[PDB]
């Protein structure tokens, strides 16, 4: 279990300067951006948790539409969407744990890593090809980017 401490609005690229935007409702792209007014960059509103003792553990807002980052089955793959769902102050049970991941931070470099609670050694990713979805993988930062700057 974690509960709510605050949120916190970031800008966030991938290490090779990909944004990212809201193609549909249901998935987020990775690319370059130099577009128009309809091609809005997406910021993150970060949660902040604090555990139970069983880290930074983060819910991940899609800044102004509504929407928290999860990780679920889907078929038999892991694999990340986008949900409707309002500020969770209590996260207290396995099926919530969706919502969850592991800020990993490089202080020193000033990168970040996001791990998935629900899928540990799963990683937020984007393809190295832009135009992509978001996705997650378990070989971070091997034929994807698994490296972010977030910058608040």
């Amino acid at each position: 279990a974690f509960r709510y401490t605050r949120s916190q609005s970031f800008d966030i690229f991938d290490i090779n300067q990909k944004c990212f935007v809201l193609e549909s409702p249901t998935q987020l792209v990775a690319l370059h951006l130099q577009g128009p007014s309809s091609s809005q960059k997406v910021r993150l509103n970060i949660a902040l948790y604090r555990p139970r003792g069983p880290q930074m553990p983060v819910a991940l807002g899609i800044k102004g539409y509504k929407l928290y980052m999860s990780c679920v089955m889907s078929g038999t793959e892991p694999t990340l969407q986008l949900e409707e769902a309002d500020v969770m102050r209590d996260i207290d049970s396995v099926e919530l744990t969706r919502f969850i991941f592991y800020r990993l931070d490089s202080p020193t470099e000033g990168t970040t890593r996001f791990e998935s609670a629900a899928f540990p050694g799963w990683f937020i990713c984007t393809s190295l090809q832009p135009r992509q979805p978001v996705g997650i993988t378990n070989q971070p930062d091997q034929v994807n980017i698994a490296t972010f700057k977030l910058s608040g």
